[PDB]
């Protein structure tokens, strides 16, 4: 999060740490958020040969009682994801176990409704991710409020799309989702509408977030049938 402000502590109970691992690299980390208490949304682009999350995170450096570190047994990409456009940048975790609800730990619903989201409104975004080009991840969790954009705002991300996706951050201001946060949910009125998916190396807002109303059927179809 470049521009953010340190998050209250426990204050989104919901946000999941994602460390991601591959055969041939070190560990990866993105960010994600607990659905159900055994599946967690995150980025498709977080895929690895194997992942653990924390849920109950404030300084991730810093083990405490809230800490549940869970096994995922199986990851689910949407079928549709492309590597080359990234469009459908969007997968479910599901973990070996549920989690435990406590005052830190619990899941974030969404409503029945399944609305298109306008550009125009400020939203926010949470997550442990750089702070900028230079800079390491964050030890404490960071959020920041952005605007949302007209698609035109995004045009130079030529394989964006408007119907896929949304379009974050005023291009006036340093204030963005960066690297690390990827998975991340953007709330806007307390409701998940989007999801970090990538943006400019250089850190230059907006950035492009998967529009989660597209693909509630798909979540629904993995949820009932996992
Ligand atoms: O480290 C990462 O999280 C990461 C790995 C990765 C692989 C394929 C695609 C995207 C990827 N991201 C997100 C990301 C990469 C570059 C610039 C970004 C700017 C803004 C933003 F929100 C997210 C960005
Ligand atoms: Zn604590």
């Amino acid at each position: 999060i470049i521009g953010g402000t340190e998050s209250k502590p426990h204050s989104r109970p919901y946000m999941a740490y994602l460390e991601i691992v591959t055969s041939n690299g070190p560990s990866k980390f993105c960010g994600g958020f607990l659905i159900r208490r055994n599946f967690v949304l995150t980025a498709a682009h977080c895929a690895g040969r194997s992942i653990t999350v924390t849920l109950g995170a404030h300084n991730i450096t810093e083990e405490e009682d809230t800490w549940q570190k869970l096994e995922v047994i199986k990851q689910f990409r949407h079928p549709k994801y492309n590597t080359s456009t990234l469009h459908h940048d969007i997968m479910l975790l599901k973990l070996k176990e549920k989690a435990s609800l406590t005052l830190a730990v619990g899941t974030l619903p969404f409503p029945s409704q399944k609305n298109f989201v306008p550009p125009g409104r400020m939203c926010r975004v949470a997550g442990w991710g750089r702070t900028g080009v230079l800079k390491p991840g964050s030890d404490t969790l960071q959020e920041v409020k952005l605007r949302l954009m007209d698609p035109q705002a995004c045009s130079h991300f030529r394989d964006f799309d408007h119907n896929l996706q949304l379009c974050v951050g005023n291009p006036r201001k340093t204030k963005s989702a960066f690297k690390g946060d990827s998975g991340g949910p953007l709330l806007c009125a307390g409701v998940a509408q989007g999801i970090v998916s990538y943006g400019r190396s250089d850190a230059k807002p907006p950035a492009v977030f998967t529009r989660i109303s597209h693909y509630r059927p798909w979540i629904n179809q993995i949820l009932q049938a996992n």
